[PDB]
């Protein structure tokens, strides 16, 4: 009855402003998460703590001397970022561990032994859209939604979760277009994402969701009548 | 030679406090790293976590059998650990330097830790830098892995012409400079409390070409010295 989950990074920064981060959405949001008893695996987006200097950079993109220099600044801040999610789970009592994508071999694939280890012996390990070398060439970026991919591959969890800053996957841009329809329900029958969460489906028993990070207590309305976000099926 | 291959650990004695109201000796980071910038080959630098991360650990029964004071341990001992490490990245980058850390927790251990990721960072001109960090051992025991633990493992892989460890005193001394007001520097040691470190330091030298050097992190620019003749410090060679 395993959950994987990630939370987003325009829930707990600002994304228009470097290095922003949203500590009261990231505490309100853990609070929820020390409460779910099945959650195995939790990642998080990076916001302004990596796409704003992931850009200036070049990141992804080849190697080159601002580029070499942008990866160790977007993994610091990464850090930076993830370290106040850590905080917050350890002050609700949970047993976080981060396991950095950056700090494991990568052949095509990235080896999740470490996280492994974690799950079995009782940890929640915490990883997060991330660089790395992605060959002799070539830094990439791993995001967040790339990571729960890999995860639901190999857990293929009951449930995966993934929370943004709005109430789930719209037919257009609800901070645009006032006008947009929520769609509550996908049928296997943001772009980026959506791709990802109808790939992830396959692996994933009872449905990928897309859900408001800003109330996070609707993970707990998960397959109940007075849910709001959208099921992936 | 300003070339030679160095590894360089940043002894907690030297970058931490027992002090209650702040955790890192945020000068002593930024002076030494000012330091480290200007090594030519400086391939990798692992830092210790001093005595109050020793006693806080010990206090959560690390290393030691699992139970659940122990893990919730290994989760807040791992973070400060992370905290401490992020202060010397934050220097590094001011400085101009290329960091990376790659923590022990994070790496696969089988009976041995798997370095590749370390090794991979130097090959791509990274300066990778780890930490004595709290691992699983097995199923039901945690461990730590020193800094001293990971230099002797990272000078096996690296065969290093020097390795350098930076504490809180001028070098080895006959007995603690801190409890003996008559204790003598000793300056070079033939390699053929300090009790442990000393010994580590001495099986190191099967792999490292040049020496292992202890200087005093308090004033780090001795780190230029090293083969001169107005060097202080000790090497054990
Ligand atoms: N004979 C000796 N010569 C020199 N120093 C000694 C001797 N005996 C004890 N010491 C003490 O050893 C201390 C340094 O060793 P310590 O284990 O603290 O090293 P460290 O690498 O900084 O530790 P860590 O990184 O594990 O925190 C010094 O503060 C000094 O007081
Ligand atoms: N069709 C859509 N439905 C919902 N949100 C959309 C849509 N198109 C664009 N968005 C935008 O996508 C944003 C969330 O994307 P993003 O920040 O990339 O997610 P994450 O937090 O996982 O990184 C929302 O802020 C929303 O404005
Ligand atoms: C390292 C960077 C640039 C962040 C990667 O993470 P994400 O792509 O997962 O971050 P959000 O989409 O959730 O902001
Ligand atoms: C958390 C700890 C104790 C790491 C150990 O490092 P040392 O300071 O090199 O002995």
């Amino acid at each position: 009855t395993m959950m994987i989950l990630k939370i987003g990074g325009s829930v707990i920064t600002d994304k228009s402003a470097y290095r922003t981060a949203r500590t009261y959405a990231i505490r309100s949001i853990v609070k929820v998460l020390s409460g779910i008893e099945d959650l195995v695996c939790v990642v998080h987006g990076g916001g302004s703590f990596g796409h704003i200097k992931a850009m200036e950079f070049g990141l992804p993109g080849p190697k080159n001397p601002r580029s070499s220099i942008g990866y160790s600044i977007v993994h610091r801040d990464m850090e930076n970022l993830d370290l106040m999610v850590i905080d917050a789970m350890i002050e609700m009592g949970m047993r976080p561990i981060s396991v950095p994508i950056s700090a494991l071999r990568y052949d095509g694939r990235f080896d999740y032994t470490p996280l492994i280890r974690y799950i079995d012996a009782g940890f929640v390990p915490v990883s997060y859209g991330d660089v790395y070398i992605k060959d002799e060439h070539s830094y990439g970026i791993y995001s967040g939604d790339d990571i729960m991919a890999d995860m639901a591959e190999l857990l293929k969890p009951d449930v995966a979760v993934f929370l943004t800053d709005v109430d789930g996957i719209y037919s257009k841009d609800p901070k645009r277009n006032p006008d947009a329809v929520l769609l509550r329900d996908i049928d296997t029958n943001i772009g980026k994402k959506f791709e990802s969460m109808v790939k992830m489906k396959s692996s994933v028993k009872n449905g990928v969701y897309l859900i408001n990070g800003n109330h996070p207590e609707r993970i707990g309305d998960i397959g109940k009548e007075s849910f709001i976000g959208t099921v992936i099926r």
